[PDB]
């Protein structure tokens, strides 16, 4: 059964709400980007109308193989007409294709659903900067001080900087980078440009990338493993011996590699800065964990919440504990009380 948060009143609709079956009164479903946890229940057997972004819409098609008729693209920054009611998708900042969507409901209240989202200064520049917003359904994944990490322009620079001078060093040595869905692609597409090497890749994943309309990506990608110096792997396989067997494929073209494993948030932002970062090493193995996040900050989030000013917020992460829920009611409080709306 659909949960209340994934339902928009006063509309006949739902947001990423796909494993419930048929969910009684929903005339259309929005996705608001292809990560799993939103995307879960779709496949080429669903028959109902779904909104979201051109590159949602391409992985829909192409991964899924959701039938083209049931398909329906808009564009961002645009106000549409859906089923008789005024709508809006923006640009998340979270990983390609992800909007978030404002809702002007016939009745005069205005809600915003942030999906999953980097909250930025720039958004306060967006068609959000000229009305009231009523409801906020908000991305609370790290809603709480100790949440800290550092910019996504830092954290490229660190890895670009540690890939070039490793490979400098040591001509002979391969560069490894792990995933395992959408999103980061400026991790790997960045080390790749430093070091004048293609991204090499298994045919599902460069199928996966060829759909999220990046500028000049056949320059960029590739899946002749042989020809690239930075390759990705699933993240699953980013250990010791994962690694060491992948360098046993690669016939003693290299003696050395260098991997990267970009996570959320870890305990260590808790002490180490950016610049201090080590690696885990074994042998010619070393691996970096590197705090690259697509969700806000602590900061970032308070920041638009108190410039957007809603009447009301409804959390979409961490609603499954009361103590969560309890934390998290005690910060709008705060925020609320600090900036006087
Ligand atoms: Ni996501």
């Amino acid at each position: 059964t659909c949960p209340f948060y994934k339902k928009i009143p006063g509309t006949g609709f739902t947001v990423d709400a796909f494993q419930y079956g048929v969910v009684e009164g929903c005339t259309a479903y929005f996705l608001t980007h292809f990560h799993s946890d939103h995307y879960a229940g779709l496949s080429k057997h669903f028959t109902f109308p779904v909104y979201c972004s051109e590159i949602t819409g391409n992985l829909l098609k192409n991964k899924l193989h959701v039938q083209e008729q049931y398909i329906h693209p808009l564009p961002l920054d645009t106000e549409c007409i859906v089923n008789g009611v005024k709508v809006v998708l923006l640009d998340a900042n979270h990983c390609p294709g992800a909007v978030m969507i404002l809702f002007y409901l016939p009745n005069g209240t205005v809600i915003l659903h942030t999906g999953d989202f980097r909250a930025d200064p720039s958004m306060e520049r967006s068609l959000l900067a000229d009305q009231k917003v009523h409801m906020l359904y908000l991305d609370t994944t790290y809603c709480s001080p100790e949440y800290t990490f550092p910019s996504q322009q830092e954290v490229i620079r660190f890895a670009i900087n540690t890939a070039f001078e490793a490979v400098t060093l040591n001509p002979h040595a391969l560069v490894v980078c792990g995933t395992y869905s959408i999103g980061k692609e400026k991790v790997f597409l960045a080390i790749a440009d430093v070091l004048g090497s293609k991204v090499g890749m298994s045919q599902e994943k460069y199928k996966t990338l060829q759909c999220l309309n990046i500028p000049e990506i056949n320059s960029l990608i590739t899946t002749d493993m042989c020809s690239s110096l930075v390759h990705l792997l699933p993240m699953m396989q980013i250990n010791f011996k994962g690694l060491q067997s992948h360098l046993k494929k690669c016939g003693g073209k290299y003696n050395q590699i260098l991997a990267f494993r970009p996570t959320g948030w870890t305990h260590s932002n808790k002490f180490t800065r950016i610049a201090d970062v080590i690696p885990q090493t074994k042998g010619n193995i070393s691996i970096y964990g590197i705090p690259y996040s697509e969700h806000s900050s602590y900061l970032e989030m308070k920041r638009f919440v108190q410039w957007l000013k809603p009447q009301k917020i409804i959390p979409t992460v961490n609603v499954g504990t009361w103590k969560s829920r309890s934390t998290m009611e005690k910060y709008f409080r705060e925020w609320k009380l600090e900036a006087g709306y």
